[PDB]
């Protein structure tokens, strides 16, 4: 009797690519790169577990055209270049990068402390505020290779900041193989998203929102974004079948998002399975286990994350030591292996590369740890997808009906309702009547949503700089 472990990491960057310069606004492909998408696979190497991950194609083009060198990253660029030659506004942008992510563990270096109480730098200062940001997103495989580099802390020459970042697109130029490489070993499945990571229930039925939030105010939609919706889920299909060799049987919905008709239309596109969030779950059905495979109408396999376990990983274990938070979750999988006679299926879901930098040392010693204490457990057996979806000692359930809504409360409240984030949603409608190429499908990613409307935070000008560029790009 064991206990089956499916982990699946959504791995995720809207588009920075600005349509009319060609300019990458903000570097967060290029650090979680660095950092997690070629990292996380790679545990695969080192640990025989079976890991899971999502890849959407939005951010397979951008790690495309990073390791084929296209990429003008304007944030890197800053990086790059000797410090004489920086301009006053690429220093302040790297400042504020810097403030920005300055009390996460990762970026526990004691310069970095002495650069940020100064009030003028000079060349080898601002070398060391370049270079620290550089090692601050160092992933797992060159913490080992540049450890000397790391140790230093300071005092860094160009010489040292150039080699760091040629071992850093050496990684970029080699992480789309890693993911053929597990899949094509069975380590584990690739999933992906329709393209651009759009909420597809708003997208087919802008009312589902009140199955949950009966109260809200939505814009009126004057224009059907039905066929956007199907579109989002061929190009994707058409994307991950040139990566992969097949087209998707798995697919992660954007923000766990489902409805009756988006799950309709995943059926109609040839997904076979995919998972969604427990309070969808708990919403739709009275007596509702998650260690079941389920059915809905018989039309494709639905599996229900366990939220508690997924908010574990992404929200408690930053703040714990690696050995506790190890202990704690296998704690956990025991009383689950001891609470039902049965199979049960365990399915961790959240982002793939979000939390480990609230992590001490990017949560290297927490995945160690919890990876080699989980392939010596005899009772538990990590599946991939495609395990999961095949698996016949488990047990079974037809659904044949969900309350739209995403793994935030349940409902569509952080992408529509307020006034700034309809006002999105009209901008997006009126472009819509207009539209006349596929960048009115890159304008309906969800991230621009998720960021309007909110509390100002630096950068988020640069969403709304993209949002804005690709719908005006979009009726040109
Ligand atoms: O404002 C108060 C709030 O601020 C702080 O949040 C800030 C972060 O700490 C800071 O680093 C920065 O966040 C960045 C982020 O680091 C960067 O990587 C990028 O985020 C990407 C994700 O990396 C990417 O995975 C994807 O995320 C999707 C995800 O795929 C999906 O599954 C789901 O979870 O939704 C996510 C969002 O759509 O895309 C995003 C970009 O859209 O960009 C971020 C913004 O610059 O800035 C944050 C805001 O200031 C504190 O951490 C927080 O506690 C404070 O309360
Ligand atoms: O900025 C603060 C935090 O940033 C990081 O959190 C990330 C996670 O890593 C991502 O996975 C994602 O979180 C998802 C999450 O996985 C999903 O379960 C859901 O979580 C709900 C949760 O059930 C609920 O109980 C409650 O705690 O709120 C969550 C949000 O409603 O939805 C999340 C949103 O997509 O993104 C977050 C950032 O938003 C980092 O890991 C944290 O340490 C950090 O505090």
């Amino acid at each position: 009797k064991k206990l089956f472990l499916v982990f699946w990491w959504h791995m995720h960057q809207p588009l920075y690519r600005e349509p009319y310069t060609g300019e990458y606004l903000l570097p967060w492909t290029f650090f979680h790169a660095v950092k997690d998408y070629y990292d996380m696979p790679a545990y695969l190497k080192d640990f025989e577990i079976k890991l899971n991950f999502n890849l959407t194609p939005v951010l397979i083009d951008q790690i495309q055209e990073y390791a084929q060198g296209k990429a003008k990253d304007v944030f890197l660029e800053a990086i790059r270049k000797d410090p004489d030659d920086l301009e006053k506004e690429e220093v302040e942008k790297l400042i504020e990068f810097t403030k920005l992510n300055y009390e996460k563990p990762i970026y526990r270096f004691e310069r970095i402390r002495e650069l940020m109480n100064k009030e003028k730098l000079n060349r080898e200062e601002l070398l060391d505020l370049q270079t620290l940001n550089l090692l601050a997103w160092c992933g797992r495989t060159l913490r080992k290779d540049l450890k000397d580099l790391l140790n230093k802390g300071r005092n860094y020459t160009q010489e040292e900041k150039e080699y760091v970042l040629n071992k850093y697109f050496e990684i970029i130029k080699k992480t789309l193989s890693i993911y053929r490489e597990i899949k094509e070993e069975g380590k584990g499945s690739v999933s992906t998203s329709p393209y651009y990571h759009p909420l597809i229930p708003i997208l087919l039925n802008p009312n589902c929102v009140y199955e949950t939030t009966p109260n809200v105010k939505i814009p009126d939609f004057a224009v059907s974004f039905r066929e956007d919706a199907s579109k989002h889920v061929e190009l994707a299909k058409e994307k991950y079948f040139e990566i992969f060799g097949e087209h998707p049987v798995y697919m992660w919905p954007p923000q766990a998002s489902v409805s009756n008709e988006a799950l309709e239309l995943y059926y109609e596109k040839g997904i076979n399975m995919l998972a969604t969030d427990e309070v969808i779950l708990k919403n739709s059905v009275e007596r509702a286990s998650p260690y079941l495979r389920y059915y809905f109408r018989e039309l494709i396999s639905v599996f229900f994350r366990d939220k508690t376990l997924s908010d574990l990983i992404g929200f408690s274990y930053h703040a714990w030591n690696a050995e506790d938070a190890v202990r704690d979750f296998i704690g956990r999988l025991k009383k689950i292996h001891e609470s039902v006679d049965f199979q049960p299926v365990v399915f961790v879901v959240l982002d793939g590369e979000n939390c480990w930098e609230y992590y001490e040392e990017n949560g290297i010693p927490f995945l160690e740890k919890l990876y080699s204490t989980l392939e010596k457990e005899e009772w538990i057996e990590t599946l991939t997808l495609e395990e999961a979806m095949r698996k016949e000692d488990v047990k079974t359930e037809v659904i044949e009906s969900v309350k739209a809504g995403t793994w935030f409360d349940g409902n569509f409240l952080k992408w529509i309702g307020n006034k700034e984030k309809n006002e999105y949603w009209k901008i997006l409608i009126e472009a819509k009547k207009k539209a006349k190429n596929d960048y009115i499908l890159v304008a309906e990613g969800s991230d621009w949503f998720w960021w309007q409307g909110e509390e100002k935070a630096p950068f988020v000008e640069v969403f709304d700089k993209l949002f804005r560029s690709f719908v005006r790009r979009a009726q040109e």
